[PDB]
RNA sequence: AACUGAAGAGUUUGAUCAUGGCUCAGAUUGAACGCUGGCGGCAGGCCUAACACAUGCAAGUCGAGCGGAUAAAGGGAGCUU
């Protein structure tokens, strides 16, 4: 589906000769409020035309999560690039307390109780990948139980 | 009766990623200063010169321990209040 939200808005430029041609670039998050997300990244000429852009490929190539409603399933902690990201779920008060760019996934993924951070160096582009690593492992568990669930969801 | 939290931003460049400094958003004080100023509860008030101090007051009490001297009421008498 489509629930747009966007990030990041910048002024990439390029010299030729002559002057410096200028250029915009965008990074929208796409989710549906239930578990499918999908981020794009778009570059054009003017505003309201790279927004256009990045949204169409965020709804292409999309990812499902499997959350457990409103909440995680366990802390885990994942890392990309030189951007490294802890989460861990909360109770039912807390809502969303995070950063810039990972309150943007944790939305329209329909999360509510996330408590996360992120160390290391903050890229909007980046810390992005750092939590699609994350949330893209997750498991879920298929099991009888859990303090007793590891005979039937280890041979899964 | 026993008991739960974790947010980032700006700044090196024609522009980008990284390393790395700096700076701001918070909660606090025996606080001082500037502008302004109705009320009441409960609190606190020399952090500097352990530097000198006028004048008041802050440890006395027992005559069921003993001398001594003050000697009432009253008992009076006497003399004339």
């Amino acid at each position: 589906g489509y629930i747009e939200k966007l990030v990041q808005v910048n002024r990439v430029a390029k010299t030729v000769k002559g002057g410096r041609i200028f250029a915009f670039t965008a990074l929208t998050v796409v989710g549906d409020g239930k578990g499918r997300v999908g981020f794009g990244r778009g570059k054009a000429r003017e505003v309201p035309a790279a927004i256009q852009k990045a949204m169409e490929a965020a709804r292409r190539n999309m990812i499902q999560v499997d959350l457990n409603g409103t909440t995680l399933q366990y802390p885990t902690k994942s890392a990309h690039g030189a951007s490294k990201v802890y989460m861990q779920p909360a109770s039912e008060g807390t809502g969303i307390i995070a950063g810039g760019a990972m309150r943007a996934v944790l939305e329209v993924a329909g999360v509510q109780n996330v408590l996360a951070k992120c160390y290391g160096s903050t890229n909007p582009v980046n810390v992005v990948y750092a939590t699609f690593k994350g949330l893209k492992n997750m498991q879920a568990p298929e099991a009888v139980a859990a303090k007793r669930g590891k005979s039937v969801e280890e041979i899964l």
